[PDB]
């Protein structure tokens, strides 16, 4: 097997449009939530969440591309030049084949669906958008990121709810360690806060309800938590075979080392009590990285602040780490960027990646009161120093998608 | 790497609802399109398509669960119970987490999409379905499939247009060969025969608009083809570890051998010209199974029947086999079955496999006059006998994806 290294990171979040704005957000325990702007929510149950400001998309793509594509796919294609730019990556006619895309989203283009409905009910068919197929399926993200990068290599988009870019980042490291790719750009985009996910959200249950205070809504393992807080975004890596990235004298960040993925097979959105199959993804991860459990240094948590998730994956950690779990830090990001959901395992890994290589992890913001049976050290409050050696990501998403992708220090 | 068999074949389509009749039909050239009924089409500019008929999903699901879950999974789930029962597989507690699930789709639930959506304009958000996103998400086939049968292994879900289910198997097919699974059910599924995804696709001017002949409008090939005509359904294969199927006595339909993907990065929705990205996705498959060109037999083409595809795809064919080109049979069931979009790879991986297995290659019904630059065999108007050693299955989709997978005779 091929070893495969980060050489590039990009970001485009509710807390920071660039890496580094992304990662100084985290380091000070930056709050992205608030009042949504971007629709009128005051019919909604829920009616704040984390969007991405003082984004323009025609800064960094041709204006009549960028008008061709949706929100998600502005965030995927913008997130992945900064990954490339970062990485110093030149694609040419020369490696161009060897380097493909996989980014995956939990939704896709909502929007261009809920326009072009409101238009088929209000105009007829007929007057239907002849761009909204292009601008509406969840793989445009992967296909316009390769256009507009010049990647022929392999393209694919795995779409897993929560767990979307973790699976496509997890994906994009087979092929590299296969040989189907010497790199490759992957993660996880979303652009949902419209009407039609937050009504269908809501309905479930699923969002927070705290509108009377939005910015402490967002609570991963906290007693008084009560749904997650939706947020918008994409974070990028660029994964790359180490001989080549060395050949090149690319900037390494750390290694990706294990990935795994489990069902519980239990309950479409519910997860099981036990964890079983969230033990088993951590569990698993390790030992595809040849790594004891003892190892872990910090676990960047899938922590959505709901009820069920945040304690069963606790119980997960526990399980799979024993005694250790009690040893390691452990935090939500989501806790500031909000649940991006596809695109939560793409900016996640980045903030995983970006702890090893810095030695210092983000809190788990406004983390007061945690249940009895969440009790791991979530780094409350405040970013801290800490020798991060191994660091694991986890994503357990709707649909019963456990995964756990694995990373250590470059040696 | 792990030898993989194919072992259980699964499928619900235009032409038939259990594998004997889908392939019966093929080998009948039968016609799946006729006008649709699962709407009004009467404002449409195409009113016609390849609809699955006389299928009761509660015939094989379980009441409540058949009723909260879209189209699209009642496909997916029951073509995988098809499988599964074909395959004589038996899953319990101590297989279940070597099992896993990999379907994929390129629009999923659509219909819930449209039917919430129209709630939402017309009685407010507050009125929308608690169980909207579980029924709308791509990932609930996948998700959904694993609870019916109680797999517990890798849970994905690829979306990438006309290669959904192609990739789903090409990457179900890599979990078995690097040994993350001794078994998975895999394949694609569509249920986008809607009011909004016809809006869609014919504002693109992407469908066939011969309205006064639906019976002949699908004619892949053809000189007077004009669009791609859309049908529903969903195909499924199981896939196993050799081993794990030769010790259960296991059905061994043949092996699968390689797996290639592609992308032009040129256009989001238009082949590249010269068909390079389909051509390498072709000789890559090839290389993959350790296969030279010569040894191919049957290539199931893409062939959707637009005219820029069917040129192309010819070409990419002519420019990755060279002479032998001449020397294969090639044949297009969408002529049949129309395009399925996500669930295409999936029906016509099952009749690639059944082509190998039976020594059988389906017709490309409906073609009379094919371009002077579609000279190769297409199969047209009957079933033929052949020696299927090797065959080969393409999806060029929508977003650039170029996959090419490859089927070979078990020795």
């Amino acid at each position: 097997k091929k070893r495969v290294v980060v050489t590039g990171l990009g970001a485009i979040t509710p807390i920071g449009n660039t890496l580094q704005d992304y990662w100084q957000g985290l380091m000070e325990g930056r709050n992205g939530i608030g009042p949504i702007t971007r629709f009128d929510a005051s019919d909604q149950a829920c009616r704040f969440g984390g969007e991405v400001k003082d984004f323009d998309a025609t800064q960094f793509l041709d204006r009549k591309e960028a008008k061709r594509m949706d929100r998600f796919c502005h965030f995927a294609v913008c997130a992945s030049q900064q990954a490339i730019n970062d990485a110093k990556l030149v694609i040419n006619e020369l490696n161009a084949d060897e380097i493909g895309v996989l980014i995956g989203t939990g939704i896709g283009g909502l929007k261009v669906l809920e326009d072009q409905q409101t238009i088929l009910l209000d105009k007829g068919p007929s007057r239907c958008s002849p761009f909204m197929i292009p601008m509406m399926i969840a793989n445009m993200a992967s296909g316009l990121t390769a256009i507009n990068l010049g990647a022929k290599g392999p393209n694919n988009c795995t779409v897993t709810a929560c767990a979307a870019g973790s699976n496509a980042i997890g994906d994009a490291f087979r092929l590299v360690q296969n040989g189907y790719a010497k790199a490759m750009i992957c993660g996880g985009t979303e652009a949902a806060i419209t009407p039609l996910s937050y009504a269908g959200f809501a309905s479930a249950r699923a969002l927070s309800f705290r509108n009377d205070d939005p910015l402490h809504a967002s609570r991963p393992f906290d007693k008084d938590r009560d749904g997650f807080v939706m947020g918008e975004g994409s974070g990028i890596l660029i994964l790359e075979e180490l001989e080549s990235a060395l050949a090149r004298g690319a900037k390494i960040y750390g290694e990706m080392v294990g990935y795994a993925m489990t069902c519980d097979a239990y309950h479409i959105t519910a997860p099981v009590p036990d964890g079983r199959g969230a033990t088993r993804a951590i569990a698993w991860a390790l030992k595809d990285s040849g790594l004891k459990p003892e190892m872990v240094s910090y676990i960047n948590a899938h922590g959505t602040s709901t009820p069920a998730n945040d304690v069963t994956e606790t119980r997960a950690i526990k399980q799979a780490l024993g005694n250790h779990a009690y040893n390691i830090a452990v935090s939500s990001t989501k806790s500031m960027t909000g649940h991006l959901l596809g695109g939560s395992g793409g900016i996640e890994a980045v903030a995983t990646v970006m702890a090893i290589a810095e030695d210092k992890v983000p809190p788990t913001i406004n983390l007061e009161n945690p249940d009895p049976e969440c009790d791991l050290d979530y780094v409350p409050g405040q970013s801290r120093a800490l020798i991060v050696d191994v660091a694991l990501s986890n994503s357990f998403g709707f649909g019963g998608h456990n995964v756990t992708l694995a990373f250590k220090k470059y040696q």
